[PDB]
């Protein structure tokens, strides 16, 4: 299947990502606590439900929250707020409570269940999202051996993300917080504040700027 893309919101991070976040990928945003990783998440759940000449993919969302930190209401206002039905952008995001790394890990294979019933409907899921890929096994494995370990079961979630993202034309995106371990994200966008409120983007291995506003953010 040819990759779709989905935008971001902002005509600025669309363009440093070469179009839009892309199916068939796992695209990891990293920064610290308030850079904007989780209205950047809200916002995508939007966007990926318009039609395509709109940058979206008719598609609907499978939403992995591992610190309680979806807000119903942040997907009604930013969808309102595009002209789209608050209720019906809501009732497309699958949404789920990861309650430690082992659950969370078992919640991407249930996930595949869900994608196969969407798969050959008019709105197959094309976004999953981990928000936050990493707390818990931060939590978790911690000290003499902890690195080698976590980084082992991090390594098996994330083949496991990148299979359904590759299997079934699926844009993964996925939330760290930070601040040299490996990572295996097709794609690290490093986000961070800036003057006037604006955030700042960069790809790792230009830099874009935008603001969170009520439609979620935008240039
Ligand atoms: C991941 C995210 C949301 C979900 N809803 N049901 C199963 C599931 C898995």
């Amino acid at each position: 299947a040819t990759i779709g893309r989905i935008s971001t919101g902002s005509k600025s991070l669309d363009k440093l990502l070469g179009g839009g976040i892309e199916t068939q990928a796992i695209t990891e945003v990293f920064g610290e606590f308030g850079s904007g990783k989780t209205q950047l998440a809200h916002t995508l759940a939007v966007m990926v439900q318009l039609p395509p000449e709109e940058g979206g993919l008719n598609g609907s969302v499978m939403w992995i929250d591992t610190e309680n930190t979806f807000r119903p209401e942040r997907i009604r206002e930013i969808a309102q707020n595009r002209g789209l039905d608050p209720d019906e952008v809501l009732k497309h995001i699958a949404y789920a409570r990861a309650f430690n790394s082992n659950h969370q890990m078992l919640l991407v294979q249930q996930a595949e269940d869900m994608i196969k019933e969407l798969l050959n409907t008019d709105r197959p899921v094309k976004l999953l999202i981990v928000d936050s890929l990493t707390s818990h096994f931060r939590s978790e494995y911690i000290g003499r051996g902890a690195l080698a370990e976590r980084q082992q079961k991090l390594a098996k979630h994330l083949a496991d993300l990148h299979r359904l993202a590759n299997l079934y034309d699926i844009a993964v995106f996925v939330t760290n917080q930070v601040q040299i371990l490996a990572h295996s994200a097709t794609l690290r966008v490093y986000l961070r504040k800036g003057k006037g409120g604006k955030r700042i983007a960069r790809l790792i291995d230009g830099e874009a700027v935008f603001s969170i506003t009520e439609k979620g953010i935008e240039d």
